């Protein structure tokens, strides 16, 4: 581990995000940061909201510039209206420089905030072509790497705790690591095998293969990309295209078999709960997702454990059941690797060499009989045929 300024800085969990401490201004501001690579906008509350103890303040910052440009950004679910400007932004627990970079200040938000998350804003890691208003609007990480000699390249290691994380625990809790501009050793085993980045915008990759305990889903393969396969920390679940989806919860079901559990539960919507101790993980299988490598006709294999899929939560009775919900759910927008995923892996996004690289992940949760893997290489023809073209 040659970063261990950076190790250890995040702080979260998979449900309400995983942030990482910043300083926006001159003073330097301090607000937490959800780290994102599922979107390109750096953005940060600055107006009061009952979820947010602390925000940016324009006013109180000399380096701060109007850019006089207002932005929109509509989510499914969620929704949040600023003011584009800049100011000297720096990350404590990360590189010892301070860049001048583009801060949209929402003054407007509608289910964006998340009570208790401690996060005050958005890290948009992904590439300009993404980026509200447009791809005029250059993403902070790009900043970052023509402002400084920073290598074009960032790690991340989200570390789940594998049980339910009380408002104090998860506040003294660390959560893991992002690693700007670099890659710790310390924060794997095993080797880091690479995927290519498709095209730069979401940080896209192919899916070649799907198998849940060794048995092939046996799909089409561009079935697992369509419309199109991302990995993002910005959301919770693995989430697949919607005949994928339906596909692998009927393995997952008939694999699980020994145990009937209610459809409210495979809808990822109700918890299940065990006596303390007793989760029956055996009884999962293990997922693996299939890769395309960085050699011709050659694949590798990522495989998570229930301890991924399963994601922890506190029975409504706060008793002493250990309770989780089903975190997969079906997608009409293609695969995305959330970060019940990502917890499995150290995720390396290589941007300089156009390729994303998986590793198993030092912190991930497993038990005495299996444990996360990433393993290669696999003999795959027509990749390329795998992807989704509109
Ligand atoms: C592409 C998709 C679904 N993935 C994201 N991380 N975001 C950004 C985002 C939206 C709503 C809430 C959060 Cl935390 C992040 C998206 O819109």
């Amino acid at each position: 581990g040659s970063f261990v300024e950076m190790v250890d800085n995040l702080r979260g969990k998979s449900g309400q995000g995983y942030y990482v401490e910043m300083t926006v201004g001159s003073p330097p501001q301090t607000l937490n940061i959800l780290v994102d690579t599922g979107s390109s906008n750096f953005a940060v509350g600055a107006a009061p909201h009952p979820f947010l103890h602390r925000y940016y303040q324009r006013q109180l910052s000399s380096t701060y510039r109007d850019l006089r440009k207002g932005v929109y950004v509509p989510y499914t679910q969620g929704k949040w209206e600023g003011e584009l400007g800049t100011d000297l932004v720096s990350i404590p627990h990360g590189p010892n420089v301070t860049v001048r970079a583009n801060i949209a200040a929402i003054t407007e938000s509608d289910k964006f905030f998340i009570n208790g998350s401690n996060w005050e804003g958005i890290l948009g890691l992904a590439y300009a072509e993404i980026a509200r208003p447009d791809d005029s609007l250059e993403p902070f990480f790009d900043s970052l790497v023509k402002q400084t000699h920073v290598p074009n390249l960032f790690s991340l290691q989200l570390c789940g705790a594998g049980f339910p994380l009380n408002q104090s625990e998860v506040l003294a809790s660390v959560g893991g690591s992002m690693i700007i501009g670099g890659i710790d050793h310390s924060l794997y085993t095993g080797s880091l095998w690479y995927t290519p980045i498709r095209r730069e915008w979401y940080y896209e990759v192919i899916i070649v293969r799907v198998e849940i305990n060794g048995q092939d889903l046996k799909m089409d393969c561009k079935e697992y990309n369509y419309d199109k396969s991302i990995v993002d920390s910005g959301t919770t679940n693995l989430r697949l295209p919607k005949k994928v989806f339906e596909a692998a919860v009927k393995s997952i079901k008939a694999a699980s078999s020994t145990e009937k559990f209610p459809d409210g539960f495979w809808l990822g919507e109700q918890l299940v709960c065990w006596q303390a101790g007793t989760t029956p993980w055996n009884i999962f299988p293990v997922i693996s997702l299939y890769l395309m490598g960085e050699v011709t006709n050659q694949s590798f294999r990522i495989t998570i454990l229930p301890q991924q899929y399963l994601r922890p939560v506190e029975d409504v009775a706060t008793s002493q059941d250990d309770c989780y919900k089903f975190a997969i759910s079906q997608s009409s927008t293609g695969t995305v690797m959330g970060a019940v995923i990502m917890e499995g892996f150290y995720v390396v996004f290589d941007r300089a060499r156009k390729r994303i690289g998986f590793a198993v992940s030092a912190c991930h949760v497993h038990d005495e009989f299996r444990t996360a893997a990433v393993e290669g290489p696999f003999v795959t023809l027509d990749m390329e045929d795998c992807g989704y073209n509109i």
